[PDB]
This record gives structure tokens, sequence and C-alpha cells, in this order.
């Protein structure tokens, strides 16, 4: 019999920049584990926490999913995590989320934790003698995480935050906010945003004569940003998973071969430079499944609560799961499980991503 996996990701609207590659990458992941076929149900949630919740409730109660995953952006991901921790179903998040005790038991997260990504950003800042920084980010939980980290790790690195501004995901101008940022004239701005919307502050800043450095989060790491921000993208510094550049990893790097293996297949189909931060999350989720699922199969059969529980326990017992974005070791309190083998710094030169470090 089948192992059932329910995935809710955004394939419509502008957050589809993140969910469409996560969905596309399912073509290349395992098809069966321990001789059981994978039944993989994927449903669009349009980026909406209400829709993600409904999809998750359906997966968990009607399809009797063994594992759920999603979503593509933080707020629907919090929602799925809440369903999962209540229904008692293993959940692999495909976007960062704040891990509270309510969420920690049943959810793990594939994306690098914000502070690991911020460190690479702030280190580049210090080395370049940047001191004043301004922030523009989402007025939701992803914007908060990145602002909380700038305030905390960022100030701990000797930076002074001079301005904080926020905008909503669907906003089409940040005119008023950018004028406040430009006025404070900071040495650098951090943009706490992602895909399509990450390019809004990028273009708006340059068009209003901002002269400083602009830094972007791993939420921005796909071609869609470059496509939209055009020349405004040039010289940006962006945090990224190492899947954006497996070619430049050393041959001993555990992430090298799966990164190459994902990217070769994905770019074979979708065109040159079509790789992303985002395709690699669903790919990596299935690499974790390839490790913990045969462990769970020792003590329970698919389709049961005993099977859900056994996967839960396997997630915390199996160390060093090599994937394209890092080497994952989850624990009962660390639901991200990643260290520094899981980040690089990109910039954009001539409409292309180049690895800085």
């Amino acid at each position: 019999n089948e192992i059932t996996i329910g995935i809710t990701v955004t394939t419509t609207g502008p957050a589809a920049a993140l969910g469409i590659p996560e969905r596309n990458a399912l073509e290349f992941v395992a098809k069966e584990i321990g001789g059981h076929p994978l039944k993989v149900i994927v449903l669009d949630d349009g980026g909406d926490p209400t829709a993600a919740t409904t999809n998750a409730r359906r997966f968990v109660t009607e399809s009797k999913a063994d594992v759920i995953m999603g979503s593509s952006v933080t707020p629907p991901t919090v929602a799925v995590s809440n369903v999962a921790n209540e229904a008692q179903v293993p959940h692999i998040a495909l976007a960062p989320l704040p891990i509270t005790p309510e969420r920690a038991k049943w959810s793990v997260a594939m994306p690098q934790p914000i502070p690991i990504m911020g460190k690479v950003l702030y280190e580049h800042m210090k080395k370049n003698n940047i001191k004043t920084v301004g922030y523009i980010g989402y007025s939701d939980s992803y914007g908060d995480l990145w602002f909380n980290d700038l305030k905390k790790q960022g100030e701990a690195m000797g930076l002074k935050i001079v301005a904080e501004e926020r905008f909503a995901r669907p906003d089409t101008s940040v005119a008023g906010q950018v004028l406040k940022l430009v006025a404070a004239n900071p040495d650098a701005i951090l943009v706490g945003a992602s895909g399509t919307a990450a390019a809004l502050p990028q273009t708006s800043l340059r068009e209003r004569g901002y002269k400083g450095l602009i830094y972007q989060t791993h939420g921005a790491a796909s071609m869609d940003f470059i496509r939209i921000a055009g020349k405004s993208a040039e010289g940006v510094l962006m945090a990224s998973g190492p899947v954006m550049d497996p070619e430049g990893q050393d041959d001993s790097a555990l992430t090298k071969k799966p990164g190459l293996e994902l990217n070769t297949a994905y770019e074979a189909k979708y065109g040159p430079n079509s790789r992303s931060q985002f395709a690699a999350h669903s790919f990596d989720a299935f690499k974790v499944l390839e490790r913990v699922v045969p462990v769970a199969l020792k003590t329970a059969k698919p389709g049961t609560q005993e099977f859900r529980e056994a996967i839960r326990k396997a997630l915390v017992s199996e160390k060093d799961i090599a994937a394209s974005q890092g080497v994952y070791s989850f624990t009962e309190t660390d639901r991200y499980g990643l260290d520094d083998r899981s980040r690089i710094l990109l910039t954009v030169k001539d409409g292309k991503y180049v690895m800085v470090k």
C-alpha cells in the first residue's frame, strides 16, 4: 500500500514564484520508499492562510496523510504547522516560520533559519565598514523575523539601525517608506521580503536616488527577482542556500552532488539559470523522507497514527541528512537542524548571480 504525502504550496498569484518551483521539483524526487509507492497530493493555497488550513485539514483527516508539507510563504506555513501539531502529523515546512512550543513537536523546517542567513549579510557589512542600516520589510511574521534578527544579531555586529519601515506583500508602491529611508541616508538597507515583492524596494530605492548598499534575504533567491528589478539588481548582496552555486562548492562538500543532481535535472527541463532557493526545499524534504521513512517502516505500516509517530521519532534520531541546501540534523528543540554549510552570499553582475563567498 501507498505512503500518502499532502503538499500545500502557492501556485497562483505572485507567491507562485516560490511555490511553482517547489511544485516543479516534485518531478525529480523519490517515487517510492521501502517498496511503497508515494501518493503525492498537491494543492494550491494561493498563499492564503485560510486556504492552507483547509488543504491541511483535508490531507490530515480525509486522505489520512502520513506527512504534510508546505507552504511557500511564512503565514500559510504557520497555519499548516498549527493543523499539523493538532492533528498529530509530521510536517515539513517549505518556508521559514517562528517555532513556538505549539509548533515544535510535529513540524520541521527546510529553509535556513533567518539568523544563519543574517550572519553572512552582517559579516559582509562589517568587512566593508558599513555602520548605518535601514530596514524595509513585510508587515507580517516574515518581516518581523528579519527585523528581530537585524535588531538583535545585527546590532550585536556593531550596526546601528536608523530607520524601520514596513509594507504589505501585495503593495505596489513603497514610495512614502522609501523617502523616509533615503532621508535617513543609511550606509545600507536590508530588505525583508521575497520573490516578486523583493524587487519593489530594489527598484524604488534606486529610482529615488538611494546610493548605498542594498541587501536581500534568501527569500529573494531566484531569477524572478533579477527579471523584475532589472538594472536596479546590480551589486545587490543576497543571502542564499548553496544550491544556487553547487559548481563552486568543493568536491568534499556533502551538499555538492545533490545540488548538482537537482539543478541538472531542473535546468535540463526549465532552461538555463532556472535553479532556485525554492525548488531545493521540496527536493530536500524528500531526501529527509528517504532517510526517516524506511526507519519508520521497521515498526509501523503506512496509513496509521503509529506510522506518523514513528516518522516523528525518526526525524530526531537520524543525523546528518545530506541535501542540496545543507546537512540536516533535527532535534526535539531544533526544528531547523542546519549549520554554516548551509549558506553563501550572492551578488548580481550583468543580470546574473555570482557567488561572492
